[PDB]
């Protein structure tokens, strides 16, 4: 029928969203009292999409912060380092220290090249971040959407000798002490419209079987010693049916985890990555919020189980 066709029609989807991304931007209120530096690259590339942003409360109370790693979503074929600054700004007026990358679309790579993009920031944070305010001792991964899959991904691999092989990365050397989730799809294999489901498949996989047997949480999560999750989102998320799924996966593998997740009596608004797309609203504050709240008891934890209190 066509390959061209499907993205094609996949491209125009993004194009569709790109636009209401933009249109919202134009109107919404910025959060105050931030500093970012823009456009580092993270490796000796001139690709646009191997850079990244760094955000940063204006007034900084310490020469370090918490630092907090953010991976944008879009369905793995949109989205760039700017798409998540308001949410990342949001943040960063809190107190933390913030980073968050630009990784390759599919179609011109695959997850693996995505995962590689993702490890090649982290590695750029740990040489570069302590010296200018990253305290990375106490790291908060997180991402929304296809950003929450590849975040949960990340948080395996990060772990695994044999993840790190097979998807070509080197471990960093720092860990993450929580990774907060919102409304991933954590489980591509069972989105099946279903023709462009297998297309989005077809192409994070590469048609590589080990990205195949690969590609889910649930097929990276097997035996691993994993920090804390978090999840986020609610009955109203598009994706809401994922989260489920998800939480069976925690479950099944003993994963520590807590949930911030919305009620249908909270509103028809608190939509697919709410949270992210709208800092401002008072659910978003709450939520995020909670989040860094959640980060930093398990800081505070740490910090007194290192005797470091
Ligand atoms: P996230 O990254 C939300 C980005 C808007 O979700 C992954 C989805 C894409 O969302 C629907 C497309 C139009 C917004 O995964 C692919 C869905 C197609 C089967």
């Amino acid at each position: 029928a066509d390959e061209e066709a499907m993205l094609a029609k996949v491209q125009a989807s993004w194009a569709q969203t790109a636009a209401r991304d933009k249109a919202r931007y134009a109107d919404e209120r910025v959060p105050e009292d931030v500093h970012w530096e823009t456009e580092y690259r993270y490796e000796q590339s001139a690709d646009p999409q191997q850079t990244l942003n760094l955000y940063y409360p204006a007034k900084r109370r310490n020469a370090t912060m918490p630092t907090v790693i953010d991976i944008h979503g879009g369905g793995w074929f949109y989205g760039d380092r700017n798409l998540n600054r308001n949410y990342c700004r949001y943040l960063a007026s809190q107190g933390y220290a913030v980073m968050g990358m630009g990784y390759r679309l599919l179609p011109d790579v695959d997850l693996r090249g995505q995962i590689q993009d993702i490890f090649a920031s982290l590695r750029w944070l740990s040489h570069f971040g302590p010296q200018r305010g990253f305290d990375l001792d106490h790291v908060l991964l997180t991402g929304d959407s296809a950003g929450g899959h590849l975040a949960s991904l990340v948080a395996c691999i990060q772990q695994s000798a044999e993840l790190q092989e097979l998807f070509g990365v080197s471990r960093v050397n720092f860990n993450f002490t929580l990774v907060a989730l919102v409304c991933p799809v954590a489980e591509p294999s069972k989105l099946p419209m279903s023709d462009m489901a297998a297309f989005y498949l077809d192409k994070l996989s590469g048609g590589d079987q080990a990205l195949v047997d690969h590609l889910n949480f649930s097929q990276v999560v097997k035996g691993l010693d994993l920090p804390p999750f978090m999840l986020i989102g609610g009955q109203n998320d598009s994706f809401y049916l994922q989260s489920q799924a998800l939480l069976k996966v925690f479950d099944a593998n003993h994963v520590t985890y807590t949930t911030k997740l919305w009620p249908a009596s909270a509103g028809p608004h608190l939509k697919h990555v709410f949270n992210v797309q709208h800092w401002e609203w008072p659910e978003s504050i709450e939520t995020n919020l909670e989040m860094l709240r959640t980060f930093d008891a398990l800081s505070k934890q740490q910090d007194q189980a290192e005797e470091n209190e």
